[PDB]
């Protein structure tokens, strides 16, 4: 019989502790199920999720192995195809989500065979011990990257079922696939990551790898990508591995503060009077604040689905400080339009870009609408192609005064 390897958010061959687990003991078949808890989004994401679930399978064929895709609850479909292929036990990379937990449990109660979890490749584990809410304590652990797992050479034969459906995305997606993600990574270490430092803060975002799309679904690993920049080496090396640190951070919060999807993480925010005003959220939502900065932001993010890290940290603060739009709803809105949408990934950069409780972030610092978009963007080349209407990073009739939304907001900080 052979072993069931069930790939989730790890939509790769390389660096997989799971796949290889099984493939020691015997031959595999690969297995994704489309559910339904997860499907149930904005068709950009969903088609997104389709096509490397759709690259996963050549991927598989290609070396002739067999992977097969079903559709529905994961505690009804995991154990179905155990039964069919008469599996002799289920391996998955372990997920410490909420969700993720109830998951596995249900599974593994429908289960009749065992259900082995092996954990998932990461630069620090997010359920360490010690509970950090700032950064820098918490990087001080990381000590160099482990060295990664090889992919198999060519895969046992089996028998492949199931169709992967085809959605309109609606718009221009990333190419799809291990294949892509790796040959970008090669491109960024051997041309980009020299100039990181100095480039990582461009409102454009150029200066920086653009894999978190690949990096949310699991279809690169960190612990790959951080052991490939660290061979090379150098103040690039240093400063993009901490950025990956910071992905590990984000799960490390959500996993010691559950909560923090509730309430910020800073109690003394947990009764802050959030002004919900419907028009207003619109004027951000559509990119129609006035403000050149935050527009242009807006206007990417609906039209690729992609924002550079300096453009989302103005966009979403200028909705917390400028606005006072409550984040939970704000978060969430992001989070949909967002290629790389993960949910506590997206949740600590709310928290920490709105100065609600992150790495103790200052809620005094208050980002400038146009200084940034002049300090962070050159001849406006990013303004001009998002927002060919604004002459500049000048409010050209704000829907709130900045100025004033301001002090308001430091004033109502202030307690
Ligand atoms: C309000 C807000 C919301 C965000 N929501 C998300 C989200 O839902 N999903 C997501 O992947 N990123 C999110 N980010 C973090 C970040 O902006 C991106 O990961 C980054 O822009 C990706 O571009 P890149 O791949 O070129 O990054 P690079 O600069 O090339 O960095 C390499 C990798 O490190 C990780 N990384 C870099 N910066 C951060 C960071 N600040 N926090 C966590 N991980 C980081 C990413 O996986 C990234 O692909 C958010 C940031 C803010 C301020
Ligand atoms: C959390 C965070 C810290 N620093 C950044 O530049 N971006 C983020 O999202």
């Amino acid at each position: 019989g052979p072993l069931l390897v069930w790939h989730r958010g790890d939509l790769r061959l390389h660096d997989h502790p799971a796949l290889l687990e099984a493939l020691a003991r015997g031959p595999v078949v690969g297995l994704v199920v489309l559910d339904p808890n997860n499907l149930k989004t904005t068709p950009r994401r969903r088609a997104w999720f389709l096509e490397n679930v759709r690259a996963l399978r050549e991927a598989y064929r290609a070396r002739g192995g067999a992977l097969w895709v079903l559709e529905g609850l994961p505690w009804e479909k995991v154990p179905e195809a155990a039964r069919r292929l008469k599996a002799k036990a289920v391996y998955a990379l372990t997920s410490h989500t909420p969700y993720g937990r109830y998951r596995d449990g249900r599974v593994r109660e429908a289960l009749p065979v065992p259900l082995h979890l092996l954990p998932a490749p990461h630069l620090l584990p997010p359920d360490l011990p010690r509970a950090y809410r700032v950064y820098t304590p918490f990087s001080r652990l990381y000590r160099g990257a482990a060295p990664p797992l090889p992919p198999p050479e060519a895969l046992p034969k089996g028998p492949e079922e199931g169709e992967i459906p085809r959605e309109d995305p609606g718009l221009p997606l990333p190419e799809p696939g291990e294949e892509a993600a790796l040959a970008g990574l090669r491109a960024f270490l051997e041309a980009k990551l020299p100039r990181y430092a100095e480039e990582r803060d461009r409102l454009d975002g150029e200066g920086g790898s653009r894999l978190s799309p690949y990096f949310a679904l699991g279809v690169l690993s960190p612990r790959l990508a951080a052991w490939e920049a660290e061979r090379r080496g150098g103040e690039g090396a240093r400063k993009w591995v901490a950025e990956l640190l910071w992905r590990d951070f984000s799960y490390h919060l959500l996993y010691h503060f559950p909560w923090m999807a509730e309430r910020p993480l800073d109690p003394r925010f947990q009764a802050f009077p959030w002004q919900e005003d419907e028009a207003l959220f619109q004027a951000w939502y559509e990119g129609k604040t006035g403000v050149p900065l935050v527009d242009a932001a807006m206007r990417e993010l609906h039209a690729t689905g992609f924002l550079s890290n300096r453009a989302r940290m103005n966009a979403a603060q200028f909705a917390v400080k400028h606005l006072l739009l409550p984040w939970k709803r704000c978060e969430e809105a992001f989070r949909h339009l967002l290629l790389d949408g993960d949910r506590a990934v997206n949740l600590q950069g709310w928290q920490w870009a709105g100065g609600l409780g992150v790495d103790a972030a200052p809620y005094f610092r208050v980002f400038n609408p146009v200084l940034q978009g002049e300090r962070h963007d050159p001849e406006g080349r990013w303004l001009k192609r998002w927002a060919p209407e604004y002459p500049s990073y000048a409010p050209k009739d704000p829907v709130v005064d900045l100025e004033e939304a301001r002090r308001r907001y430091l004033r109502l900080a202030r307690d």
